[PDB]
């Protein structure tokens, strides 16, 4: 009847409370000081720095329950006004990426034939059966050679910060491999979803908006760890576990001491590498298959401006493709996004290094790092102004990586718990790596759980 959840981000802290709030009492264990994981606001200076996340599409029905059944609804904000504009540094200059089928063809983005290209996407040749293919692979078939090179390989450096030639596009965008198995064409997929809800309320409607709260994500955090309380245990962290008549003895080190606890059922809500450690005495096989989860390093310099030493910039912000060959993946461009964020007018730079292709920068110290992104929005946006605002975040197990083999890979996860009652797995490392994507699998997880 009593559960153990190891690890104290989202997708830890999101089980938990929806244990509790349906009858099941569990315990919440996290090695830091504090809960949230990666997901962390600050007030610095002026502003509302993130630790890493910046925002979710609100899109995601699980994440509005949970902020119902939380009372952060109304707390919820637009990712407001400005530019719905984003851009891509290619050929030169920052371009503007539209938005619609009849502004793209008239767009610069791409010169003529590769424009036409993608039109021709109507005429894409069938997927490679049985093949786990790449999302570049996947891109020069539909899309041709310059979108996937551009402008695909934008969209996987916003999410994953990771290689567009490793990641797999069955792992990565699940909703385009179905489209593809479904239609073959997505320009044809799209026309005929368009006309099958066009053929026929109550409750709302999501908007898709990008966005957060209005203190930051941290209120999403402040707000579990109010729900939890007594069940969520700081500065505690796990490092044995072991069966004892069904049933599961954690082996826990918290105020320098060591302590024991049984329950019924462990749920391990830490990275791939922590929870291998743990799996490691128990079925050795299992624990090398979660071990092999691959991880970018990323690190986030935010870059604060005083009010008139420089224009507030256009758009959510710019991301750069690697074919350019630079050292910055992208930036936010926060405070225009969301200006709350920001007091007095000031303008906040949320600068992206690093990812699965230069994985070397992230190891660099701060002040190193606030000269590449100096440098950087220098040569590409052409930013000169000096900040009055530095401060750098460094995630040495950064992002997950999706790549070739990893579904495969998770499928071998899942068959082999089934030998060990209840053990459960969550976290970004398997099937999800948003956000949206934690939560929705937190819940997915804990109704399940009351079997
Ligand atoms: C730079 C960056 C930007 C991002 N931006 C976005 C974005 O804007 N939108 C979006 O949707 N997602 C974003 N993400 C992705 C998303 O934030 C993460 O994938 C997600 O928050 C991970 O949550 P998690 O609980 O699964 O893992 P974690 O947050 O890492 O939680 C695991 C926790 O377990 C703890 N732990 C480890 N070992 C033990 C132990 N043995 N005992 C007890 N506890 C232990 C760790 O301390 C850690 O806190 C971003 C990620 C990064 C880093
Ligand atoms: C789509 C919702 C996010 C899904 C899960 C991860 C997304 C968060 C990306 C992690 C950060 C990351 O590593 O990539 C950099 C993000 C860049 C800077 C921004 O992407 C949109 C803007 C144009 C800007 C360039």
């Amino acid at each position: 009847m009593n559960v153990a959840v190891v690890g104290g981000g989202i997708s830890g802290l999101a089980v938990a409370h929806h244990l509790r709030s349906r009858g099941t009492d569990a315990v919440l264990l996290e090695s830091s000081a504090r809960l949230g994981g990666a997901v962390g606001t600050h007030a610095l200076a002026g502003y509302l720095v993130e630790q890493g996340p910046n925002s979710f599409l609100d899109r995601e029905p699980a994440t509005r329950a949970l902020a119902a059944a939380l009372n952060l609804e109304g707390r919820i904000r637009a990712a407001d006004p400005a530019a719905k504009r984003r851009y891509v540094y290619t050929r030169g200059r920052l371009r503007s990426v539209p938005a619609s089928p009849p502004a793209f063809l008239a767009s610069d983005i791409l010169p003529l034939g590769a424009r036409l290209r993608v039109a021709g996407e109507l005429f894409s040749r069938r997927a490679p059966e049985g093949v786990d293919e790449s999302l570049a692979a996947f891109g020069r078939r539909h899309l041709g050679h310059r979108a996937t090179q551009v402008l695909l390989d934008a969209v996987q450096t916003g999410i994953y910060a990771g290689d567009v030639e490793q990641l797999s596009v069955a792992a990565t965008f699940p909703m385009l491999v179905k489209m593809e198995r479904e239609h073959r064409s997505l320009i044809l997929g799209a026309i005929r979803a368009q006309k099958a809800q066009r053929q026929a309320g109550t409750a709302p409607k999501l908007s898709g908006a990008l966005s957060t709260f209005d203190g930051g994500l941290q209120v999403l955090i402040d707000a579990l760890a109010a729900s939890l309380g007594d069940a969520a245990h700081v500065g505690a962290r796990v490092e044995g576990l072991a069966r004892e008549d069904g049933g599961w003895r954690l082996i826990i080190e918290e105020h320098g001491r060591r302590a024991e606890l049984s329950v019924a059922q462990v749920v391990l809500a830490a990275p791939a590498h922590a929870t291998a450690k743990l799996l490691r005495p128990l079925d050795d096989a299992l624990a090398a298959l979660v071990a092999g989860i691959a991880y970018a390093p990323i690190a986030v310099v935010h870059l604060g401006f005083d009010a008139g030493t420089l224009p507030a910039p256009d758009g959510f912000g710019f991301l750069v493709p690697a074919e350019e060959q630079r050292r910055m993946l992208g930036a936010i461009h926060a405070s225009t996004t969301f200006p709350f964020r920001a007091e007095g007018g000031r303008v906040l730079y949320s600068c992206m290094v690093g990812g699965a292709r230069q994985p070397g920068l992230v190891e660099q110290d701060e002040d190193a790092l606030a000269a590449l992104a100096r440098e950087e929005l220098k040569a590409l946006a052409g930013v000169t102004a000096r900040p009055s605002f530095t401060r750098v975040f460094r995630w040495p197990l950064g992002i997950p990586q999706y790549n070739l083999g990893h579904l495969e890979r998770v499928a071998a996860i899942d068959a082999a718990l089934q030998r060990l009652p209840g053990l459960h797995l969550i976290g970004n490392a398997y099937k999800g790596v948003g956000l949206n994507d934690c939560i929705r699998n937190a819940a997915q997880l804990a109704d399940a759980l009351v079997a």
